[PDB]
C-alpha cells in the first residue's frame, strides 16, 4: 500500500527534487576521496644525495658522482663510493636521503616517507587497502542500517568521513595513514550506499532511469572537481584537509532531511512516519490528499547469464581501478587529465548508448568491453613521441570504460526470471567491489618488463567482453 501512500502524497514536486539536490552533492566530494591517491602520492623524479652536490660546472659534478641509468637519466638507486674522476663497478645504495624534483608538486607522500628504491611495493599496496576497506566497509554497513534507519546511519558516516579525513592528515608514520585511510574507505562506501538506497525509497514510476543516471552524473563531475581541486592545493597535508572539512559542514545540514517512510512501518514507529509524510506533503504543497491518513490507512499498510554479469563486473571494476589510479604512466599533464575523463564520459556515454542500443541488447553490452580494452592493448605500440594519439587512446578508454558501468546497469540486470532488479544488482556490486582490491596490484608487476601490466590491463577487458557473446 506505500507505492497509494506515496500517490496520496506526491511524486516528482518540489521536495524530491531538493533531496536529489541535498544528496547528489557529497557524492561529488565522495568521488574525490577516492581519485585523490593521485596527485597525493605522486613520484617525482629522485637522484641520490651527494657530498659533492647539494652542498656539504654542475652538469660535470652530476655525471662524475652517480652512474649513468638505463632509461636516459641519471641513476635513481646508486651512487659512486668516491667521485669517479677518470670520467672526463663499485656502487653503494644511497644513505643520506634521496633528493627530489620540486617542480609540480610540493611534498607528496613519497617525499615525506621515502617510497622509492627498495620500498617501492608499499606505494601499490596503499591503494589496495583503501579498496579492500571500501569492500569491507560496504558489507558491515548492509546490516547496521536495517536495524538503525537509513537516515541516522548516513548522519553518523558524514562525520566519520570528516573526521577520519582531519586526522589521516596528521599522521607522522605510514601505518597509521594506512589505517585512517582504510576508516575513510569504509565509511565512504557506507555514504554511497545509503545515499542510493534513500534515492530510490522516496521515488516511484520515475525513480529507477533518472535518479541512476544522476548518480553517475555526480560521480562524472565530482571527478572533474578533483582535477580542479588538485590544480589549487599542492601539498599533501593541505589537500586531505581541505577534502575532508566539506563533509562536516554536510552534516549539520543532513539533520533536516526526512528518514524513509518505508523503513518506518516495517518497524512500527507509525507516529514518527505520519509526521514525515505530513511534513513532506507541506514542502510538496499537496495539502489536499494528506488530510485522509488517519494512522489505520498505514497500520493495514503494516545461471549462465549471472556468470556473465560476474564477469563484466569484474572486468570492469579490474581494469577501471587499475587504470585510473596511475595516471602518471598514460601521457603528461596530470592536472588536464582527471579533468578530460567525465567530460569526455557524458557526451560518450549518452552518443554511445543511443546508437548503439538500436542495434540490440547484447550488442551494446558486447561493445563497451572489447572497444575500450582494445584501445587500451594498442597503446603499447605507439612510440613514445606521438603524444596526443596516445592521450587521446587512453581517455576514450577509460570514458568508454565509464560507459560501461551505465550500459550494464539499468539497461542489463534484466537478464534473469524478471521479478526485481535489486536482487541482482546488488549481487554484481559484490564482484565489481572485490574485482578491485584485486587491481593495483598488478602494478606491482612494473619488474619483469614493464608492458606487461599494461598488456593484462588491456586482454582481461577484451576476453571478458568477447565471452558475453557467449550468452547461449
Ligand atoms: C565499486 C563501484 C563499482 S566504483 C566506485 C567506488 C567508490 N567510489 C567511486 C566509484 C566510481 C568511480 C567512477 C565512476 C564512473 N564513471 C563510477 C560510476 C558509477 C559508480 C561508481 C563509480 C561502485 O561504486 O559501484
Amino acid at each position: 500500500a506505500f507505492p497509494e501512500l506515496l500517490d496520496r502524497v506526491g511524486g516528482r514536486g518540489r521536495f524530491q527534487l531538493l533531496q536529489a539536490v541535498a544528496l547528489v552533492t557529497p557524492i561529488l566530494w565522495v568521488t574525490t576521496q577516492s581519485m585523490l591517491e593521485n596527485f597525493s602520492a605522486a613520484v617525482p623524479h629522485h637522484r641520490c644525495w651527494v657530498p659533492l652536490l647539494d652542498n656539504s660546472g654542475r652538469d660535470v659534478l652530476l655525471a662524475v658522482s652517480i652512474p649513468p641509468g638505463p632509461d636516459q637519466r641519471p641513476h635513481q638507486c646508486l651512487r659512486f663510493r668516491q667521485p669517479q674522476w677518470q670520467l672526463i663497478a663499485d656502487t653503494e645504495p644511497c644513505e643520506d636521503g634521496w633528493v627530489y624534483d620540486h617542480s609540480t608538486f610540493r611534498s607528496t607522500i613519497v617525499t615525506t616517507w621515502d617510497l622509492v628504491c627498495d620500498s617501492q611495493a608499499l606505494r601499490p599496496m596503499a591503494q589496495s587497502i583503501f579498496l579492500a576497506g571500501i569492500l569491507v566497509g560496504a558489507a558491515v554497513c548492509g546490516h547496521a542500517s536495517d536495524r538503525f534507519g537509513r537516515r541516522r546511519v548516513l548522519t553518523w558516516s558524514y562525520l566519520l568521513v570528516s573526521v577520519s579525513g582531519t586526522i589521516a592528515a596528521l599522521m607522522p608514520t605510514f601505518p597509521l595513514y594506512c589505517l585512517f585511510r582504510f576508516l575513510v574507505a569504509s565509511a565512504v562506501a557506507g555514504v554511497m550506499m545509503n545515499t542510493a538506497s534513500l534515492l530510490m525509497e522516496w521515488t516511484s514510476a520515475q525513480a529507477g532511469p533518472l535518479m541512476m543516471t544522476l548518480n553517475a552524473l555526480g560521480f562524472s563531475f565530482g571527478q572533474v572537481l578533483t582535477g580542479s581541486v588538485a590544480y589549487g592545493v599542492r601539498s599533501w597535508r593541505m589537500l586531505q584537509l581541505a577534502v575532508s572539512a566539506p563533509f562536516f559542514l554536510f552534516f549539520v545540514y543532513s539533520w533536516w532531511l526526512p528518514e524513509s517512510a518505508r523503513w518506518l512501518i516495517t518497524v512500527g514507529r507509525l507516529d514518527q512516519s505520519l509526521r514525515e509524510l505530513q511534513r513532506v506533503a507541506a514542502v510538496n504543497r499537496r495539502k489536499a490528499e494528506a488530510d485522509t491518513l488517519t494512522v489505520e490507512v498505514l497500520r493495514s499498510a503494516m545461471r549462465l547469464r549471472t556468470f556473465i554479469s560476474m564477469l563484466c563486473w569484474f572486468a570492469f571494476g579490474f581494469t577501471f581501478f587499475g587504470l585510473a589510479l596511475d595516471l602518471q604512466a598514460l601521457g603528461s599533464n596530470i592536472f588536464l587529465l582527471q579533468a578530460l575523463i567525465g567530460i569526455v564520459d557524458l557526451p560518450v556515454k549518452m552518443g554511445s548508448l543511443l546508437l548503439l542500443s538500436r542495434l540490440g541488447r547484447r550488442l551494446c553490452q558486447a561493445s563497451s568491453l572489447v572497444l575500450p580494452g582494445l584501445c587500451i592493448l594498442a597503446n603499447i605500440l605507439v612510440p613514445r613521441e606521438m603524444g596526443i594519439l596516445r592521450s587521446s587512446l587512453a581517455v576514450l578508454g577509460l570514458g568508454s570504460l565509464g560507459a560501461a558501468f551505465t550500459c550494464v546497469t539499468i539497461f542489463s540486470s534484466e537478464l534473469f526470471p524478471t521479478v526485481i532488479r535489486m536482487t541482482a544488482v546488488g549481487l554484481g556490486q559484490v564482484a565489481a567491489r572485490g574485482g578491485a582490491m584485486l587491481g593495483p596490484l598488478v602494478r606491482l608487476l612494473g619488474v619483469y618488463g614493464s608492458w606487461l601490466p599494461l598488456l593484462v590491463y588491456g586482454v582481461v577487458p577484451v576476453l571478458s567482453g568477447l565471452a558475453a557473446l557467449l550468452l547461449p
